[PDB]
């Protein structure tokens, strides 16, 4: 029986704890995803880097998420973090599609918590996620898209390499 | 087959891997006591403070550990992340009696991993674990012990709390 | 036979020695109240450090007086240097009284060497106690009475405590 | 018969005289690399600077070595300086390939040094080692290691060479 | 029963205490070895500075190893320190050969001590006594080495006379 | 067949890859003079320091002239370099008179391929010589040769040890 618990459902509260163990999870498999990198036999720091920023971000994510269940009054319930769904990650462009996908689910959990704030007439959870993470996820779908892009057409062909520096290189 | 992987036996390579599973398990722990304390209902910021930046701490020893594996040619390999023992955690005393307990299971993995690599003729190890880890887990263990000592001060008695506040308000 | 030597009698060069090794013993019965305070299961750093901080000021006098006594053309000699009293030292009230009585031991046998440089007609040595000695003693004995009677204060009872505690926020 | 000479055996004091040697070799055969590829049928630059930098680090191991012999009261003694195995290096690939055998020779040599010094309980040269070798060849076989699968991917295709490039160019 | 202790044997608690009685015995010698060179009929004052600087290094040496014995839970306890060996000490040569012996009698309880932690399984007491004394061991004997050299030449001809003039007045 | 070379004759190209040999064996040389006056029973630091700061001139020297082989379109070939001629050096005066017959050596080797160059009509490589090399060992030569008067002067007299120092001490 919380003292400041005001216009908070139990399904959201729930659903938070949930989109917190999802969070974290996708911050394990993006420190997977980092350190795959680094190993001496795939070896592209950027990558590793890239990989490895997000899994801070992610990480951000559920705390600040953990951080709005104690102010409006719900209780943290942690559970298990299933490790990543792979070992060993493949080339750049396979780790960048595991990445859009894991990201996709993670902007559809996003929407689904929302919608159900907005059936239980919740603005500050709706405003919430709108103002902390739904743009953020847009923005970064819209970046790994165009990773996936350019990722491909350098992998492909002569044309598509030449497309890729004149634009690195010239129009710089 | 790794092209670096030099005196670096199988047997380390798999306790390493364990290890950052105990380390990322300790983190997720403080995660949980950090949040704890977060609550309206228990609000001790500065025990919140205290955990969480031991989460962190404790990630940030997983993360040496496995870029420790990399440099040495093993390979990092990541496991479900139990969930912490508890989800509520008591007074600050019972917290940190929870928080000493971990770090002694810590620093005894630490120690026998010490012992495998000595096993093994292992400096690199051996060295790695002193330099980064050994003294941590000590001077740690040390300070919870302090504030153990502390806490009952405070809690038990009029004698307690008067020695607490007069090394603290004149002895300042 | 000292070509510096003047007006230096064998039994102030005597007592001199004496003393030093009467501020060695006091530095290092402060040194073992300073380590006690440090131990886990005592933790009362502010009261460690108050205690360490005079074993440092009581090692300083001897090294005075050991360099007065080589301005004076007398020879330092040095002998055994007693265990302290005690191996473990109680509250922070059994220790203060410790110290007092200690300090209230120096000023005393300060106060007999002064007594005999009178009485040899001395005045560099009476000056050199005056100047270096006698009023560091004086203002220590009175700090460590104000101390007690706080640490009495506080340990005692609710009264006490208030009394300490508005003098310390408020009065601040 | 030293003056200075504690718990340092003979055979420490030999194996440290070879290990001298075997590092102003390597710092031979880079020298070697280096000037290879500043020729200008030959003309990589950063290659050229990859080896002489190497060339000074390992003179720096053998002075360090020296000095320390000399701290323990053994006798430096030198022998002839071998020429490198080859005279022309080949491709990059080649030369990194030849590097990383150097490397693992000097870092077994090293942990060879380490077990004796271990077997004559000494240490001081196992603790030297440890502080200012072993580490260091980890992290530059580790270097080499990732080198060697960027070249290899460069080489080796058109897969290789954009994934190469977006890692440099995106990713940077 | 100590709630911090942990792979800390009594063997080692034990030895540390002895250790810190060498340390104080040591600091006191290099007290009476300063001040003698202070006496007006002697007045080397670089000599005396050289031994008071020794005095407040072994005097920390053992405050390190107290503050040690607290980290890991053991109990400091002081005994008699026994007066220097010598009330005068003789010509500079004679002071720092008892310097030399003084140092390799602590070094070699330094190596006791390390062989003791070895023989416990005590990588944390090994890897402290390696990072702050065994190397500051075999640095300062070094020194004392080379002084022992450098007086023998001084006082010994024409020629090491000379031989120390030109180093120190034209290699400057 | 060098897309570069012109003028540039055979026999040049082979002596100056024997001169680079003759330059490492004296760097060589002087690396072990240098660490026979670090021992702690010779114990000159200046001279050390003179010695190891000569190594690393006749270092540079080689690779000046690796560098100008390759800027000629010559192939640098590199040879055994000998250990030294003792492996225990004397006095400072024994040294100092070793020193300067192997510049006088190195000066010889110059002035030989100097007079090569010049019947071959290598302007280029007469100018590189005059430019960098035979006035640094003139002006090397006539310092060793004012060091020798001196030590002589001092190990010598009573006559000779005060005219060095009026010259240090007054005329400064
Ligand atoms: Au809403
Ligand atoms: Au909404
Ligand atoms: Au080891
Ligand atoms: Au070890
Ligand atoms: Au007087
Ligand atoms: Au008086
Ligand atoms: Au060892
Ligand atoms: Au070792
Ligand atoms: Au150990
Ligand atoms: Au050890
Ligand atoms: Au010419
Ligand atoms: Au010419």
């Amino acid at each position: 029986s919380s003292q400041i618990r005001q216009n908070y459902s139990t399904e959201v509260e729930a659903a938070v704890n949930r989109l917190v163990n999802l969070y974290l999870r996708a911050s394990y498999t993006y420190l997977s995803l980092g350190f795959y990198f680094d190993r001496d036999d795939v070896a592209l720091e950027g990558v590793c880097h890239f990989f490895r920023e997000l899994a801070e971000e992610k990480r951000e994510g559920a705390e600040r998420l953990l951080k709005m269940q104690n102010q409006r009054g719900g209780r943290a319930l942690f559970q298990d973090l299933q490790k990543p769904s792979q070992d060993e990650w493949g080339t750049t462009l396979d780790a960048m599609k595991a990445a859009i996908v894991l990201e996709k689910s993670l902007n559809q959990a996003l929407l689904d918590l929302h919608a159900l704030g907005s059936a239980q007439a919740d603005p500050h959870l709706c405003d919430f996620l709108e103002s902390h993470f739904l743009d953020e996820e847009v923005k970064l779908i819209k970046k790994m898209g165009d990773h996936l892009t350019n990722i491909q057409r350098l992998v492909g062909s002569q044309a598509g390499l030449g497309e890729y520096l004149f634009e690195h290189c010239t129009l710089k």
